[PDB]
């Protein structure tokens, strides 16, 4: 006779242009906002990368209890839980946005099945893509464009994705009293000490809605900036500013809503008729993300397109002897986040031919470690590798940071090198190295390959 609603947040960590929780409130009586956590995630994941998802959920609470209401973190198994709280909330209705990747598949399957058994009615919009993925594949006649120039190609002809959904209402409807499954001791946010991380986090980014909102503002405080960008342009050096969004992770678990970016950018290009157009703009940018997902998604083989053990672990420890590569290694482990000509440096000097290895070893440090680790954009990447005309992907930064002061930041141990011989230490003077107090190999290694 009621309406009892869950939204069920998996990715889409955020209260903007989020359909499926407009959807749960509508008419709802109570509505239960529900994350459900795998406390046995033993099995791999950098705390860097988990501890962004717990701040991201400590942005939701804070934003539900403003609203009246709070976030439930069940601890278990989608498959297990919902059943019983299907049945002890008396729920009608289940919403949660829509997800394409392999695992979500099969898991939202499931959970489809057990709503039917207990007279659940399942909604799953589409809000973490900007597009329908499966609609585009339809319009291009039933097969995913496979180049970036044709599937730019195939969104213009389909026109600018869905505006931004509206915000949700200012109070909302709270789960019920006395709950057994909601009892705030058994659904808290954990901390990424609780969950078993021994080694704090060292990004400096920070999860959740509130800064990705924060970010965006500031990208968009010069129109000018966003009207000209050009991604191949950018500096892959700059770390205390980085020369590019730095959106990635905010996308990735979708604290940031990709349409209400994309919609942005139309603002600001409406005023700037010079702006710069696809692929190297940031709305290319944005087109980079879909393309892959577009194909990810609908592809079969995805992982087959592409076609010893020393030489990987130097890179993955950082130990390579090239600082430019170590420093960007490092800054990979401590931040989690690199420039995108930085991570094509250490790609290429693993796999276009300087240690040769596999791809898809490179590609599973990455996922470790990357806090915007997305299964198709990670992948893809990697397979679309296969820029150094002068300078080689070892001495890349001397480009845009002839002092290294990249380098002398994540490689403290070469802050006194000159610059001279600051990307290549082992060409120092003798009595340089010892000033510098950097002997190499003794402080600093010798390249592993000739
Ligand atoms: C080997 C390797 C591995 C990865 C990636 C590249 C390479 C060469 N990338 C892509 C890229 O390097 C990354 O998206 C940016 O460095 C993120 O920086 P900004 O957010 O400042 O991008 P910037 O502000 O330039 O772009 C804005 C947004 O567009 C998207 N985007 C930009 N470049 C992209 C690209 N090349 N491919 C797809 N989407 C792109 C992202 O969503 C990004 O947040 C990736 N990206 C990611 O989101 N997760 C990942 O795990 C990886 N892994």
């Amino acid at each position: 006779g009621v309406k009892n609603s869950i939204i069920w947040f998996r990715k889409g960590l955020r209260l903007h242009d989020n359909p499926a929780l407009l959807e749960a409130c509508k008419d709802a009586k109570h509505v239960y906002p529900v994350f459900v956590l795998d406390p046995h995630f033993l099995q791999k994941v950098s705390v860097n990368r988990y501890n962004f998802l717990l701040e991201s959920l400590e942005d939701l609470q804070r934003s539900f209890q403003a609203r009246g209401s709070r976030l439930l973190v069940l601890r278990g198994k989608p498959e297990e839980v919902f059943p019983r709280v299907f049945r002890e909330w008396g729920v009608t209705q289940l919403c949660f946005e829509h997800d394409t990747e392999p695992y979500a598949k099969v898991r939202d399957a499931a959970v489809r099945r057990l709503a039917a058994e207990a007279g659940v009615e399942v909604v799953t919009p589409i809000s973490h893509t900007l597009y329908d993925t499966d609609m585009l594949v339809a319009r291009n006649g039933g097969a995913a464009p496979l180049t970036m120039q044709s599937f730019t190609k195939l969104v213009d002809r389909v026109g600018d994705p869905p505006a931004p959904a509206p915000d949700p209402p200012a109070a909302m409807p709270p789960p019920a009293e006395d709950m057994p499954s909601a009892a705030p001791a058994a659904t808290g946010v954990p901390t990424w000490q609780e969950v078993g991380f021994k080694e704090p986090p060292l990004t400096v980014f920070k999860g959740g809605e509130t800064e990705a909102l924060a970010r965006l503002e500031a990208a968009f405080q010069d129109p000018k900036w966003v009207a000209g960008f050009q991604k191949p342009d950018t500096d892959p050096s700059a770390w205390e500013k980085p020369a590019t969004t730095v959106l990635s992770p905010y996308l990735k678990f979708g604290c940031l809503s990709a349409r209400l970016f994309h919609a942005r950018l139309l603002e600001v290009y409406r005023r700037h008729p010079a702006h710069s157009q696809p692929p190297v703009s940031l709305r290319g940018q944005l087109l980079w993300r879909e393309f892959f997902y577009t194909v990810g998604s609908t592809t079969p083989n995805f992982h087959r397109m592409a076609g010893n053990p020393e030489f990987l672990a130097a890179w993955r420890e950082a130990r390579t002897g090239f600082p430019w590569i170590d420093a960007i290694m490092t800054q990979l482990v401590t931040w989690g986040w690199m420039h995108h000509l930085a991570r094509h440096s250490v790609a290429c000097f693993l796999t276009r031919g300087d240690l040769y290895v596999s791809w898809e070893r490179g590609m599973e440090v990455f996922e470790e470690h990357l806090i915007d680790q997305d299964h198709y954009l990670n992948a893809a990447n990697w397979m679309w590798l296969s820029y150094f005309r002068v300078y080689s992907p070892v001495v890349f930064g001397k480009k845009y940071d002839p002092e290294g002061r990249f380098i002398r930041k994540f490689l403290p141990v070469l802050k006194d090198m000159p610059a001279k011989y600051i990307y290549e230490p082992w060409t120092a003077p003798l009595e340089v190295q010892r000033k510098a107090g950097c002997v190499v190999g003794r402080d600093y290694p010798a390249p592993i390959v000739d």
